[PDB]
């Protein structure tokens, strides 16, 4: 199988936390409310933070919903 | 002032969730045990997360702390 990438979420100063929840549940399979606040919190802490890890093309169309929802989001090699 | 990197903390099937808050706490300058939580419940969820973004020599330094302290961390770009 495919090699793990990694969703990366990158602070936005334009949506504001509670949507970026919503995005991180509408798009992401399996993703809870707790979960996509830690995620928040520490993409606002540290700039950056990991959504999730998925074989490459599940990241990139992860990665697509999220930008086309509004949020900044980069994928890597998951290396 | 210098490039930024980022020290990643690994999930391993080791050390007790406690015991990876403490060690976040000893070593990272300026840790909140609010933060250190956060770390750990996202490296637990996700596989990885990121703990400091800091110069390239700092984050070398830390990553080899919670290496010494019995947890999997690595160095990386942030980019």
């Amino acid at each position: 199988l495919a090699p793990p990438y990694r969703v990366i979420l990158h602070n936005d100063n334009f949506n504001k936390r509670e949507y970026v929840v919503q995005v991180l549940m509408k798009v992401i399979p399996g993703m809870t409310v707790d979960n996509a606040v830690n995620i928040m919190q520490e993409a606002h802490i540290n700039g950056l933070a990991v959504v999730i890890v998925c074989a490459q093309a599940d990241a990139e169309q992860h990665c697509m919903q999220l930008r086309g929802n509004g949020l900044l989001s980069s994928v890597e090699p998951d290396g």
